């Protein structure tokens, strides 16, 4: 989809988006350590060849403006990339 495409571009991998959950700016500020100017949707995904949880954060539909990408490894350690 239009979202898979965003992940493919930033990471090279092709995944299927699982679910989209809405968050207020204040709620997502800690995980990211930055405060977005609007609500953001969290699109979860999972890379099995690397055992990684993928989380693409975008503004709300229909805009879907990319904001950040969060990757959690086998060790439960995060790596954030601002889009």
């Amino acid at each position: 989809t239009n979202l898979s495409d965003i992940i493919e571009k930033e990471t090279g991998k092709q995944l299927v988006i699982q679910e989209s959950i809405l968050m207020l700016p204040e709620e997502v500020e800690e995980v990211i350590g930055n405060k977005p100017e609007s609500d953001i949707l969290v699109h979860t995904a999972y890379d099995e060849s690397t055992d990684e949880n993928v989380m693409l954060l975008t503004s709300d539909a229909p805009e879907y403006k990319p904001w950040a990408l969060v990757i959690q490894d086998s060790n439960g350690e995060n790596k954030i990339k601002m889009l």
